[PDB]
């Protein structure tokens, strides 16, 4: 036994979060739109549903934003290993994302399992919507400093000093008003198999019917999860 | 977070990292790769090995791939020796980059794992790997031969399993298969190591006269 | 350090750990202990059970004990959840005071072992382990019987495994032997809770009427 | 699978270290010595003999100083379990030590696994031996502060505070000279099998005899490893 971590298991639920790693270098110089590439986010998105689709394992839904995906498990796969878990699904990841976006360098995702229990899940997907609200700042902030002849680290001690207050009113100097942005770029997109009536006429009969069918949806306009819409909706997701 | 409780989970050096192709005869097929070997599937696996030693930002002393495997030792640990991180970013960088190589419409997915090693033992792990390669060279051909006879799916792979080796070998001589002259890197795999980046694709067996200097001197 | 690399192995709650005597039947031979079963051995682990609620600075919900092992159910977690630190320190108490109920001569050592249990499978964790309980008795008493009617060691061995339990209770009854009225702690184990701290001699069967509601009091 | 760590590994080489849990409170009021006891120390190593001898487990020896031993073993026992070897060995010492001390009140000892290299063994001991030398001075000083009407925390503040030379010159304000103190106070004990010329008449024949026999010895002065004398000595022990 030299394998000493292929043993290793986990319990239902869990959650996989995948994650790019620095992606701001790899993916950098390739013509991406900044701040924000609303073809990356289709791609990161439909990369989410390529897994759901074709990876033959059984996530309930994915949530993402910025450069990181994460899945809820309730069924585990490969009995619940955590090295072929984490191995296999940031592989299949890496490689979808490099089929949507067409690259012609490598990426790479890293992964982590979180260890979660049943009741612990909501307030799992509202911290990582907190950490999209914060990444949503930080991104256009960044940006505007950036725009301003700022240089590198100097916009980055920048960031963390002031308060979203104070960013909010040096994005204001620079034309830049958060509340007026997509929904998507502060609060990410959910990608979940879902059923829905459908009366139709069959491609081969082609009599009319309503024999119901499956997809795979993205939602880009989702609710803040700790709220008033958003408790249903994300109980609803999970079951 | 204290809810990632593998995160911390970590390994000490020296340490081997072995990735392999998950169904890869499943979702790679429909590229139409020659039976029972295709020399373009290798190059791509050898290709994809190279450019993780170039391109990673990690430092593997060297590669051993053969069939859907990669093999990589380090002394020098990526990420402070975490598990999760190091298998993780190692099969998603090989995931991308074979991607690349064969230009795939679907998506492949590698699984990964590390194999923990005293410095001692480092060379007798690659000879269980070129026997492994050995073993899965004259399955292929067997395999190969006999559904060419007209066999069964499973009337083949059953075969395989009742008859040793030596018979299997006998079998393949007869019908103008000499398993002895098949090409090397089907039947010892491929190295690829820095000095720039070479791929040797005529490689020594590890525990021959050439061979163990050969495997020293690539892990110095 | 970063060579202990175990140290941060963690866990989340609730969780159960279990701990089982390790070669008992040669360790504590010499004690003279009544076969097959001795209610002095068992007062011993059950005070041990209590010993560790009362004095252990941890804090489970409740024990479960029957032959060599305990089982401790944890909804707050000692050493935040430290797995090496809970499983030895556990062992290694119990080991302390089980010499201590015992005043041994020679030492004694528990294995130990984190359950990773869902809040609603914990009430089928005990369930499994009481039926180990119920198993265990049955196979002790066939055991002891067969034994005293000169049956040697490793031939008693045999026929518990080939027959049936429904035949080893026959076989028990005939020499007057009855399974369903020796003592309850044998057949179903012993419970040990804080309201003060009680041992209960007496328990039902969990999946049974009056068992469904226990089980949920004690885990609340 | 709910056990989910029981499957966890480890490969040799291996120190196993266990340290007393809180002994300066489950052993105080029990009328042991202050600040250095010898008959602790003494049960100490004898537990650590006896690990030796009857626990069926193969350690190539054992160190001791303080509430700690450490195990070296290059034969893994339970097939490198570490769940299994952590609790086994920590239960062992806890039942073997209050056997020593006739304890009328349990007590606990950790255990981690340590990872190694062979070649990082001596300098693992070498640490853990500086380790002895700091709980030398720290206890002494303790000690002394104390004895001046000290308070607990009050001396505690005060320890990490000065220096060495300091803690020297307070300790000699009080009549103690470390120098004089025994050396194993500062640097341990050594457990270990040896194999020693034995010449005597056989207890049955009763002939004279050479036939060599094997004892566990308990070595209570023992050089500092990290210097002349002290690498053959430890490169000795380790083979």
């Amino acid at each position: 036994t030299r394998e000493i971590y292929a043993e290793m298991r986990c319990i239902p639920p869990v959650v996989l979060r995948a994650d790019g790693r620095n992606f701001k270098n790899t993916l950098s110089g390739l013509g991406f739109e900044k701040p924000y590439d609303k073809t990356f986010a289709r791609a990161m998105a439909d990369t989410a549903e390529l897994f759901i689709k074709k990876s033959g394992l059984s996530p309930l839904f994915a949530y993402t934003f910025s450069d990181e995906i994460s899945f809820l498990f309730t069924d585990l796969p490969f009995d619940g290993r955590v090295e072929k878990i984490d191995s296999v699904v940031a592989s299949f990841l890496g490689s979808a994302l490099t089929i949507k976006l067409r690259l012609e360098e490598p990426i790479a995702f890293d992964s982590r399992l979180v260890a979660l229990q049943k009741e612990e899940i909501p307030e799992y997907f509202h911290r990582r919507q907190l950490e999209a609200w914060r990444n949503f700042v930080a991104s256009w902030g960044y940006y505007a400093l950036r725009n301003e002849g700022m240089g590198r680290n100097e916009a980055a001690k920048y960031l963390k000093r002031k308060k979203e207050s104070e960013i909010h009113e040096m994005l204001f100097e620079r034309g830049i008003n958060l509340a007026t942005l997509p929904s998507w770029q502060r609060r990410g997109v959910i990608i979940s198999k879902e059923a829905r009536e459908i009366q139709g006429f069959n491609p081969v009969s082609g009599k009319e019917e309503k024999s119901l069918r499956r997809k795979i949806t993205q939602n880009w306009e989702i609710p803040k999860f700790k709220s008033e819409k958003g408790i249903p909706f994300l109980e609803k997701l999970i079951n």
